[PDB]
């Protein structure tokens, strides 16, 4: 990674936060290109030092996607670990995670965006794919917009995916089962059995968020009912607006090695 100066970094309103972490939108001086100084807006994820000992899974997730560089994937400007403070230091998308952007933008998300937003994500899972990287936690969450749908423009909507933050073979138990139906059966039942497939599980999990108006499955069910869900093997309900069902079913399918690859998932896509 590269390393950015404290002094460089200025911390500005809080963002929310993820699992271990404070998220903040910050500032970011810099010698730009042809040598001309910027104040750029940054994205700023902090381990919290309670949980410094996740240190290595925190940077790790964000190392993942340094290592590529794609379209559909967040920048890492790099990070800054000078004192106690773990800080990694991303690209700020405008327009933020996509389940606030679905929740607060519902009344006017069509099929057709709903469609398109797939597709972006499909291209940059099947990227992953390609590239054999497990994301290990995809979900509208770790999903940014770049810029909205412009229908005088004829524009889509553009989206990113985010690193997973802390990996899920690492995290405690009890945060895996809330992330239920996220995390799939088998990661429930081993930790390590972190694969590709599991990413299209949770692609398909994805899916049902985008087509539920940001709404979060099972959120209704408690940690035992989320793992009962699972033992007793029932699938997601379809969503309203039911387009994407078969496709989300076929995605979150018990059998891992069952699950399609994003290639027939992006074929699907396009017929539909
Ligand atoms: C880089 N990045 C992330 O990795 C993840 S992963 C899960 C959440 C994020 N976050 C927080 C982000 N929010 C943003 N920009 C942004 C813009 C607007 C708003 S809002 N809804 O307050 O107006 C929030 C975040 N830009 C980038 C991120």
């Amino acid at each position: 990674f590269h390393k950015i100066r404290n002094e460089d970094l200025i911390f500005n309103e809080s963002l929310g936060q993820g699992t271990f972490t404070k998220i903040f939108k910050g500032v970011r001086r810099e010698v730009g290109d042809y040598g001309q100084l910027h104040e750029t807006e940054v994205l700023l994820k902090v381990l919290d030092k309670a949980h410094r000992n996740y240190s290595e899974s925190f940077f790790e997730a964000a190392s993942m996607m340094s290592k590529l560089s794609h379209k559909h994937l967040v920048l890492n400007y790099g990070v800054c670990v000078c004192g106690d403070e773990n800080i990694l230091v991303q690209e700020f998308v405008k327009f933020g995670s996509l389940d606030t952007y679905l929740k607060k933008n519902k009344n006017c998300i069509n099929i057709l965006w709903k469609l398109e937003v797939a597709k972006q994500l499909a291209a940059a899972m099947h990227f992953l794919e390609e590239n054999t990287l497990i994301h290990g936690n995809v979900c509208a969450k770790n999903i940014l917009l770049i810029r909205e749908e412009d229908r005088k423009t004829g524009n889509p909507p553009f989206i990113k995916l985010s690193d997973p933050g802390i990996s899920i073979t690492v995290l405690p138990k009890d945060i895996l089962q809330e992330r239920i139906p996220w995390v799939p059966p088998e990661c429930i039942e081993n930790p390590k059995n972190l694969n590709l497939a599991t990413d299209k599980w949770s692609f398909g999990t994805t899916l049902w968020e985008i087509c539920s108006g940001g709404d979060k499955p099972l959120s209704a069910l408690d940690s035992q009912r989320k793992l009962q869900f699972y033992e007793d093997r029932h699938q997601l309900p379809a969503p309203k607006a039911a387009e994407l069902a078969n496709l989300i079913n076929n995605c979150m399918d018990y059998e891992p090695d069952h699950r399609p690859s994003f290639r027939a998932i992006i074929r699907d896509l396009n017929s539909l």
